[PDB]
């Protein structure tokens, strides 16, 4: 099959802004998808300290846990479309945190061989929610991992840009607990990137 890749940054944000129009989220959603828009890195990292679990949190954390989860009953991709995450070494693990990168900011090809390894052709469980975007935008490409998610039809997955805290990111907002299955993991032409494909399930 075949995943729909956005080439242009307007004909990403037209395709959006049309999904986005047809979600008829709730004035709780929307509170609680712009509050995660600015607390993503908290929220994702209790759900993965605690694999998922959210009985210990806050009381205002469940509700919003539970309303983000549900607001994907009315997000689903119309098509397989395919999306863009950039992630720091740690992304991999704690071994590659500060190993990953030499001096000139280049991939250590040791570490790159270790890191494909652990991953190529193999399962990956995201218990956080996965924040990507419909282009490889400007804003991760310091990032020495890019990761392309190949999405099929029907899936659940939503534009949430329009309602976002911040500005530029095409945001495409993934579920939590999601598996996802590293098809290829290969050098960028400069060698400071790992371009990653992966298979959403």
């Amino acid at each position: 099959n075949t995943y729909q890749e956005f080439t242009n940054i307007d004909q990403a944000k037209a395709w959006g802004n049309a999904q986005y129009k047809k979600y008829g989220l709730s004035k709780s959603e929307k509170e609680a998808i712009v509050s995660y828009t600015k607390s993503a890195s908290e929220i994702n990292g209790k759900l993965r300290q605690n694999k998922g679990v959210i009985n210990g949190f806050p009381s205002n954390l469940i509700k919003q846990v539970e309303l983000l989860d549900k607001s994907f009953n009315k997000m689903k991709t119309p098509e397989n479309i395919m999306l863009f995450r950039g992630d720091d070494p740690a992304y991999l693990g704690t071994e590659f945190q500060n190993t990953l990168l030499n001096s000139n900011g280049t991939i250590n090809k040791t570490a790159f061989e270790k890191a494909k390894a652990k991953f190529l052709n193999k399962d990956r469980l995201e218990y956080g929610y996965i924040s990507t975007s419909l282009m490889n935008v400007s804003q991760f490409a310091g990032r020495p991992i890019i990761t392309k998610f190949k999405v099929a039809k029907g899936s659940k997955a939503g534009y949430i840009d329009p309602i976002s805290a911040f500005a530029g990111q095409l945001e495409m907002l993934l579920p939590r607990h999601s598996t996802y299955h590293i098809d290829d993991m290969r050098l960028s032409s400069d060698g400071k990137q790992i371009i990653i494909t992966a298979t959403m399930m």
